[PDB]
């Protein structure tokens, strides 16, 4: 966990070193408590107006009153009326990542998805063990948001586990206020969100390479390089 | 078989139940005959004026004179010249998912396919055992319109076989002129198309769950969710 | 190796019953050297001025600075400025692809991908053995464009080796300067590309066949035939 606007320093110093040797990067208050409440705020209000899904479906039995719905997402472009503050934080996340390139591995990163708000509803579900990007759809590095004030796992649960490639242990990251976790999104970092007991919030974008992406074209072919002729 | 425009007390007391409870419901008479006639006319003449595709490859052989071909489709979003009465179907069929709405399953069904338009030739093709949608890519509900007047599957074959999951028996659906039929389109309904010997005509939309699509678009990642920096 | 702009003779007497009969055809002197010079030289004005990727990654080690890469692409409309000869070679494919529409086993050829430009960097590595189209996304014929002067595979290796299926033999392409290769893309034409020990350019074009493109829209799904209500 190092330390934060200003984050040239963070990149060059902490994150890109970070990366190289583990792979996980963690950075607390990396926007601070005016600026994270904000973003709190927005997606609070996002929440309580309906925007998100109704949850992942984990459990379905004959009768569909009784269903387990879990993680509830909504995808923010950064620049509809009220989102304008996660557009900030989207505009941070990628300042550093431009201050990264051409020494986050190998990787020249060209794009990125939308934001992905995401709302565990603090129902005792969490997200099973995956890799984010395990069969080369161009996503080499995922950058999360954590937006929880007080959050106390021994209560709430709520853990992120990644299990890294090679290594005998865990790397627990608790889903603090105001925290920005880094790391590779292919099969070197399979992770699971642990069950969580308390609503629980964070907002996703996942980071394109350029090489990988372009040649993802082909496979995930769609109208996409595809044209009339 | 339930009887049929207005369908809410059809959607309330006849569909909702019937999905729930089996999966699979039909409904007979759902346009009438004067519109059912329009819409098999605008079928036969996109048909007939060159529309359709050539048909899915069955059999190729070293010779591709001899090669067979089956089901023959092409897609309709409902404003095309001579396609207008297709889009009436469609409207018709998105009200009666309106009324629906909240009451299949614990779905929520925020979006549907183009038309998928198919005509089986008539010479002894039919569509081999699967399941619509059995990687998550967000659809839910599969409807069929049929469009085949005094069909006789005794003669022309093209029975719908589904095997309903953990019964050990079949639904057998005749291709019924204006014959309006749902089902589940995840694994729980696996089924085939029965050899057809006589020209055999249906329409197909696809209705989407909106957090099973919402998600989807992290695994069916095309730019879709990604965009530039 | 048939002999070559006029071209209809060529797909008629050559091409068509080369691809029926042995599904791997070979065009040498395709556009002329004043064009085909001008073609190179685009290309490597694009690599020179640093449009290509930084090419696959083959070998990730703890360091990335020793990482090992490959195959460098760009993706090409033909529209660019800078690249209008590409686009002339790419009016030149489509026209003999017309030629050859209802010939080419029973395919209905009616669309295609940009051009796909390749370069082996030249650092020893290739492309693995493998099958362009083996999951039926629409793909029916694969048509490569070489321009590499007085290319000897003696010292530069780069040979494309194609596994032509139920054969026991291999059929060897060298990569030279003005040849236009086809073959149908799918699993009838396993291939690899042997390590290349000098710079070696080539594009890459994917013709679509109507029938199985129509289809592959269900299976590839993307908002593609998905609409809001
Ligand atoms: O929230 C966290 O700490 C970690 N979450 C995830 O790893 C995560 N990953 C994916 Cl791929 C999805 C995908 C869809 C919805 C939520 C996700 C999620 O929370
Ligand atoms: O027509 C019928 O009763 C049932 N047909 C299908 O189940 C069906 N399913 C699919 Cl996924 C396709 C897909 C493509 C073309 C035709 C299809 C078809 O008729
Ligand atoms: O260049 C050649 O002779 C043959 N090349 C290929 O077969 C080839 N195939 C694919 Cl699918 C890709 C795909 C991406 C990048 C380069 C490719 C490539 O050179
Ligand atoms: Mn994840
Ligand atoms: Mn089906
Ligand atoms: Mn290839």
């Amino acid at each position: 966990n190092g330390q934060t606007l200003p984050a040239l320093k963070l990149a060059l110093e902490y994150i890109v070193p970070c990366m190289n040797k583990h792979g996980i990067c963690v950075v607390d208050d990396f926007l601070g408590k005016e600026t994270g409440q904000q973003i709190g705020d927005e997606v609070r209000a996002l929440h309580d107006t309906g925007k998100f899904t109704d949850g992942q479906l984990v459990s379905q039995k004959s009768d569909s009153s009784k269903d387990i719905r879990g993680d509830k997402i909504t995808w923010i472009e950064g620049k509809e009326p009220g989102c304008e503050t996660i557009g900030l934080l989207m505009s941070s996340m990628d300042d550093l990542i431009r201050h990264c390139n051409g020494k986050l591995g190998s990787y020249k990163i060209n794009g990125r998805t939308k934001a992905m708000v995401a709302c565990y509803p603090g129902n005792g579900t969490g997200y099973v063990r995956h890799v984010d990007n395990p069969n080369g759809d161009g996503r080499c590095v995922t950058c999360i948001y954590y937006l929880n004030k007080d959050w106390d796992a021994k209560v709430s649960g709520g853990i992120l586990r990644i299990f890294p490639e090679g290594k005998a242990q865990f790397a627990d990251i608790e889903p603090k206020f105001d925290r920005l976790l880094f790391f590779w999104s292919d099969r070197r970092n399979p992770h699971e969100v642990q069950p969580a007991y308390a609503t629980r919030y964070a907002i996703t974008v996942w980071y394109f390479d350029a090489d990988e992406t372009a040649r993802a074209k082909v496979k995930y072919l769609t109208g996409g390089v595809r044209v009339e002729l």
